């Protein structure tokens, strides 16, 4: 390590923490060492100064060592928290698409925050509690063993065994309550966040009172659970305090039975009572430490089980890269369903040669966007296989496949940033020439120009500050900056007017020559000039061929095109 | 109802004070038996008294602390719940510009910090404000009656130095705490924005860039937190220095009273026991003042972000919107989102009752802006909107928003079943209404064919459903609401022409007294509308039937010739 000297200094400060509980009994030992009127004339000032120094300097050194070890350890602790956060973020982005589609934001946020905070406190308390408490208790047991007190050490170890057994049982009880408390907290936050994401929906339907009521129910449930958990905590604390105070009372009774008025040895009475006043804290701390360790272990196990769920899409060991010389797309008996109970895509097989401009039309919910998701290997198909340039998709690394094609999604999402940043996100470090070329290609050059502070205009969350047509155009500009050999369009021009769509199609036909392009849309006025059209229905390829051919065959595509041309 | 509970808690506090005041009384009786000749009975009684006093006193202290905690748990959790409910409510009371331009991470961080700080504020308030007053008044009275005058003056001067040092170091720490909170919020907001674009990140393969940017934000936050905690440690060591110096000074004063003996048998004993009982409140009060300061500034910031003057506010005691003949009128309406860019200038048109009107025009001409303005999301700069000859601004927001049902361009669904989304149209919607709306939006057979159909999860924002299925569900919600005015904003953009014709056929077959507004680009969907409004540069350029507009050889004729060209 590079900061090993830092943790060494922290451990040294911990060891120096022993100095306060070492100097505390020294005052009593020096005072009782003098029997009566110890140092009457001259050493009276000396013993007074010894008392003052011991007390004040010991307490000050204890607090000073605590704050100094905290200050020196802050850097290491925050670096550990930052590394943990980065790795959590990374592994979170590595998760599958089914998760991010069916997730609940509030519960995940609560679990992640609880895991981070609890693991940090674990990392602190391990080295700050386990070592000093063990050292202190062992030193006390050794001091009591070297003395004539033999029943003392046996009673102490038996009482500590009873203490840890009771702490274990009540900690199991507290864990039982904490599970319900955490469940209710997660549900309450998830309900609130979902209510907040549907703000426009709530306002459209005027159901603010209903959202408030449901969140209130979740919150009062969580409040009751927390009250019960804290009462169990208080019960554990009073049981631990009972055991500790009974041990201290027994030690005091033994030391008074030794000699009522006097003391057995010089140090015995004072040393024992001062060590009880110093030892009531480690015994109270050990139960809290066991509780914190148990709870942190269970919550970190929950987080790492939720995070390390096997990602559905995983590259084969020593998988090659996707080499695209002639970009073709082939589906070979591809059968897929999102869940096992509903088969979405049935036996589907089709071919898309290089340089072709192919269309995929069909009814609502027939699985065209499913074809788009499968081509990008978001889900592995049940049967059959997908091929790009005669190469299987699953048998190739995800990185090369996903970089070799650029898809415009049906519902686009934009970063809360300027239009310029969103457009330049297409490729890392995009030159302004590429950005301007994509803006002119996507029909936003005139629009951004007419905007005040145009390229720096904020688009808001998910790009909702822009219009539908503008958002679609920005998505097309991103995918144009990416410049893939295969450019997929998923209902991109649904919000655009016909003029902008005609302009952008003319641009694409004017420049794009070597790209294989597949487009899926419902308004058939946009794809009637495609090379071939695929009519998809109930997840099966029903018709395939040119627009004129499909219109002459008097099939489903001809029916849909006659239905659209009706006024 | 739970005032009796906090009364009992204060009584438990008083019992803890009784134990802390009976400990030095027990020690004073111990010394009374030290100077007085004892015997068998007195020796037995003083041994029993030492053991009982010590053990039962510490046991009662810890037990009273835990019992105060247990008794206060209920009231504290109810207070936290009430605060959370009011925060949630006032958060939903905000305007649309806020929720559109917000950054989720920083707002969530601010709300969580405020909520988790107010509980501890109320706790330390009820555990410090009362006991500090009681302790300081009792100690000052005892030192003034029995003890000397220099004692209280030295104590007050040390307290003045302590509070001055706390003031200075807290002034120093405010900047660092503010910087730490700002950086934490920015980092979390960046992470949340990265996660919301998960599909985008996967489409462009920019995980490394997102990780690097988040790492930058996180290391900035880490440096800020290190500085803040170091300043905290400096305040703590300064406070500890002052406290230990005062304790050493008091002990030195009582040893100066008499080295070997005591001036009064109770004087030195009371002072040393009072030091051993006051070292804890002095250590706690500085931390409590710091926590109170930070929580107060956090709560002030939260309520400043929440209580920003809401843009849309109903006029005082405004009447209800009475709708007998539902019409929509725009009268010289001039509006822009930002002051520098005027979106909609000089627009005036009429939509009579029972008509099926369309709003067509170029991209970004302000159609969805018309939808936003009709629902009173923003007040217009000039002009006015009228419903049934009644102004919108002079009417309550609730009645207006209930009088209209809007299908948005971008629909959003709760992470719940299809049944819950459809039933959201009206409070406590009967399943007959849900089935009727499902039949109206052409989903009855679809939901039937689904396994566990009505209970099928739609995921967050309904992304587990298709585009067309999602649009149909939005239409079903708006049909369940059953408003007199039905606005559609690009609702059937994802549907095929067959489903759109089926749902329009159903609606025209049933809907007779409904006023319908439609916004679309695909003119095959609105070519049978009663009237069409051509919107251009934020102005009504053409109005009339499809045949009329196509005969006038205008802008609509150009658009319909461009769409019908293949
Ligand atoms: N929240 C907002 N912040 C800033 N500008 C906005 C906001 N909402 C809309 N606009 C702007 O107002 C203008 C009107 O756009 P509008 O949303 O009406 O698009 P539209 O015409 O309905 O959709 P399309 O462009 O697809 O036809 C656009 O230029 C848009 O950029
Ligand atoms: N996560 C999921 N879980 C279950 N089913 C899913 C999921 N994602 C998609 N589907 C199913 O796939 C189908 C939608 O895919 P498809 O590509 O047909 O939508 P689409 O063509 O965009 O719809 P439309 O044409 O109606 O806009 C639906 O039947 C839907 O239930």
């Amino acid at each position: 390590a590079v900061l090993r000297r830092r943790v060494v200094g922290a451990i040294l400060m911990v060891l120096l923490g022993k100095a306060t509980t070492l100097a505390l009994p020294f005052a009593y030992k020096k005072a009782v060492d003098a029997m009566t009127l110890g140092g009457g004339a001259q050493p009276a000032l000396t013993v007074a100064l010894a008392f003052v120094l011991a007390y004040a300097l010991g307490r000050f050194s204890g607090v000073l060592f605590d704050n100094l070890r905290n200050i020196v350890f802050e850097r290491v602790g925050q670096d550990a928290t930052r590394h943990l956060a980065e790795n959590v973020f990374a592994r979170l982005h590595k998760l599958s698409l089914r998760f991010h589609l069916a997730r609940r934001t509030g519960e995940v946020t609560k679990v992640i925050e609880r895991g981070t905070k609890s693991i940090d406190t674990m990392l602190y308390f391990l080295l700050f509690n386990i070592a000093p408490t063990v050292i202190e208790l062992t030193a006390v047991i050794v001091i009591f063993w070297l003395n004539f007190g033999l029943g003392l050490v046996t009673a102490t170890i038996l009482a500590v065994i009873a203490y840890v057994w009771t702490t274990r049982t009540i900690t199991e009880w507290r864990t039982h309550l904490r599970e319900k408390m955490n469940r209710l907290d997660g549900q309450a936050l998830a309900r609130a966040v979902d209510s907040l994401l549907n703000y426009e929906t709530v306002k459209y339907f005027g159901a603010e009172s209903r959202e408030e009521a449901r969140y209130a129910s979740a919150a009062r449930a969580y409040a009751d659970a927390a009250v019960k958990s804290e009462n169990s905590l208080g019960l554990l604390n009073i049981a631990q305090a009972l055991i500790v105070n009974l041990l201290m009372a027994g030690a005091m009774a033994w030391t008074v039975y030794g000699w009522s008025q006097g003391k057995l040895t010089v140090g015995d009475l004072v040393f024992v009572n001062t060590y009880l006043t110093q030892l009531f804290r480690p015994l109270d701390m050990l139960g809290m430490v066991y509780r914190t360790i148990r709870q942190g272990l269970i919550d970190m196990a929950e987080m790492f089980r939720l995070i390390d769920t096997h990602i559905e899409v995983a590259d084969v060991p020593n998988a090659p890269a996707l080499v695209v010389n002639r970009p073709s797309v082939t589906f070979d008996n591809v059968v897929f369903g999102y869940d096992r109970d509903r088969e979405i895509l049935h036996g589907l097989s089709f071919e898309v040669a290089a340089g072709s401009r192919v269309a995929i039309v069909g009814p609502s919910g027939a699985g065209k966007s499913t074809i788009a998701r499968l081509l990008f290997r978001f889900y592995d198909p049940w049967e059959g296989r997908i091929l790009i340039d005669g190469q299987d998709i699953a048998h190739v690394t995800q990185t090369s496949l996903r970089a070799a094609l650029g898809i415009v999604p049906q519902d686009s999402v934009l970063f809360n940033d300027t239009i310029g940043y969103n457009i330049a996100y297409g490729r890392d470090g995009a030159s302004r020439a590429e950005v301007d070329a994509a803006a002119k290609g996507a029909a936003i050059a005139d629009f951004i120009a007419r905007l005040p502070q145009g390229y720096d205009t904020e688009v808001g969350e998910r790009g909702l500050k822009l219009s539908g047509g503008e958002k679609q155009r920005v998505a097309i500009a991103r995918t144009l900056v990416k410049n893939p050999p295969i450019l997929l369009f998923d209902e991109a021009c649904s919000a655009l007017d016909t003029r902008t769509e005609q302009d952008i199609l003319s641009t694409m036909r004017a420049v794009a020559s070597h790209r294989t392009t597949i487009s899926i849309a419902h308004r058939l006025s946009t794809i009637a000039d495609s090379d071939t059209i695929l009519v998809l229905d109930q997840g099966r390829l029903a018709e395939q061929g040119s627009h004129l051919d499909l219109l002459r065959r008097d099939g489903l595509y001809a029916e849909m095109w006659a239905r659209q041309a009706a006024e």
